[PDB]
């Protein structure tokens, strides 16, 4: 009869299996399909992909938080996880004479609200603000797994972020970029200026070791080139294969000579070079490469100050590039260069070192991660104290508030403010501690006059500040969340064009 009551359970199964996989610490389950491949992920989209649904209703609570992790991908299972517990309050309503449209309401009212209370309540960070910034450091690189050395790693990436600051005082992830190698330490790695090139080489003959060489970005190569109109080429005498082999020399040798009579020294070409014309390269001492990325000549444009020329034939010194400080290092081996930019941001490579090829790779699934949770915070400039402060904050405002609110919308502004309390809870039974005792400790301390910097810490198990500690998050990652669950939730009780029984189209 009522038919949707049959829904409103459905959420609840779907946020109970993905509701104590919360925080740092936290138990993956696996839905092994049919095939068998028993994969487990913590991140919120991914369990979702490799999944059967059953009744259509579920397609609705999943596409609101693909809006969201387009854009920060992050934290997008704290938006779900709330909407299950304001979902059964309205049931305890729902029987009490009550009319879904007083309901829906409510959630409007109250989320419009909260923007006002949200702003006073975000903090403020500078880009430039060195102080400040350094403790962003420690905030993301501890939401994600490196105690063992969090102080000397959390001082060292913050200069890429301080350097890569434009004049605006904004910052792209794109203009960050990570790698993996052999090496020692992560210690390693320095920070001066240039970009770092992505292919390598694919034969080992030329040269691999001088210091100090200048360096030359141009896009050709040296092959018989052939006219536009229609032609091909015909051959019938076996006796000929060593005789353009010496005339091909001539064209070679006064050709390449160009290239350092002129003043460059390295080059990289764009296609495979003959294996003769290499050899030639390592006794004279001249550097050259190939087989170069495409995404490698712009961003070294005003990174040395070179110039980027089509033809290589015609490289005169007007066509000469420019290399920063080429300080030949024998990597574990091979002798390469790590020049990272950072006086003009524009494609940083803060590269990864490591003895060990499962251990340079593991730091790559956090580096990746730690630039844009902080770089997003020098965007806008604005952040709000997290870890259950803010929703212990509000909710002893709200209770206030609403006495003024006369009428039956009363009773879900009420309701909705112990939904907003739910993220300290589940951090709570995670470490095995009673989510009871501890919520009337905690509104203590945000009794009157409370400092927004204080919140609640899982590992000691106390209230302890947020600034000092680092458990500050964005101020988009949890607006976001409230808002665009008060308009997904309420779609639900909204009814009036569904895909009833009228064919499948």
């Amino acid at each position: 009869r009522d038919a949707q009551r049959m829904n409103i359970l459905a959420g609840r199964i779907i946020a109970e299996t993905v509701r104590s996989t919360l925080g740092p610490k936290g138990m993956d389950k696996m839905l092994v399909d049919d095939l068998g491949d028993v994969v487990v992920t913590n991140d919120g989209v991914t369990i979702l992909r490799e999944m059967s649904v059953e009744h259509p209703a579920a397609k609705m609570l999943i596409e609101v938080a693909k809006t969201q992790e387009k854009e920060v991908g992050d934290g997008t299972t704290t938006a779900v996880v709330v909407a299950g517990e304001l979902l059964r309050k309205a049931e305890e309503l729902l029987d009490q004479n009550v009319h879904p449209t007083i309901v829906v309401k409510g959630y409007q009212a109250a989320a419009q609200k909260a923007q006002e209370l949200l702003k006073t309540i975000a903090c403020e960070v500078g880009a430039q603000d060195k102080e400040i910034l350094t403790k962003i450091a420690m905030t993301s690189i501890t939401g994600k797994g490196a105690e063992k050395a969090k102080e000397k790693l959390a001082e060292i990436i913050v200069e890429a972020v301080s350097a890569v600051v434009d004049d605006e005082g904004k910052v792209d992830k794109d203009l960050i970029k990570i790698e993996k190698k052999s090496g020692a330490s992560i210690d390693d790695t320095e920070l001066i200026k240039g970009v770092l090139v992505d292919k390598e080489r694919v034969s080992a003959q030329m040269p691999k070791k001088v210091t100090d060489a200048k360096i030359a970005l141009l896009n050709c190569a040296i092959e018989i080139k052939e006219t536009e109109t229609d032609a091909e080429i015909r051959i019938t005498d076996p006796a000929k294969l060593m005789e353009f082999i010496e005339q091909e020399e001539k064209m070679l040798k006064d050709m390449v000579a160009e290239i350092k009579a002129s003043g460059a020294n390295v080059l990289f070409c764009q296609k495979g070079i003959d294996d003769l014309a290499q050899h030639y390269l390592a006794k004279e001492g001249i550097v050259a490469a190939r087989r170069v990325k495409k995404s490698d000549m712009e961003k070294l444009a005003k990174a040395t100050g070179a110039n980027v020329i089509t033809n290589i034939k015609d490289l005169s010194a007007q066509d000469l590039g420019d290399a920063g400080l080429v300080e030949e290092r024998k990597i574990s081996g091979d002798s390469m260069i790590f020049v990272e930019e950072c006086k003009h941001p524009k494609a940083v490579t803060m590269l990864i070192r490591g003895t060990t090829e499962h251990v340079i790779e593991e730091v790559a699934r956090a580096v990746d991660d730690a630039v844009g949770v902080v770089g997003c915070t020098i965007e806008d400039g604005r952040i709000v104290s997290g870890g259950g402060s803010t929703e212990v904050e509000l909710s002893m405002k709200l209770r206030e508030y609403a006495e003024g609110i006369s009428g039956r919308e009363q009773l879900a502004v009420r309701a909705f403010a112990d939904a907003l309390e739910v993220i300290p809870r589940t951090l709570a039974e995670n470490a095995g501690l009673d989510a009871i005792e501890i919520l009337v400790k905690v509104r203590a301390a945000h009794a009157s006059n409370g400092n927004k910097c204080a919140g609640l810490n899982v590992f000691t198990g106390a209230v302890e500040d947020m600034c000092e500690n680092g458990v500050v998050e964005p101020l988009r990652v949890k607006t976001q969340a409230i808002q665009s669950a008060a308009e997904s939730t309420e779609m639900l009780l909204r009814i009036d064009d569904v895909i009833a029984a009228e064919k499948l189209r």
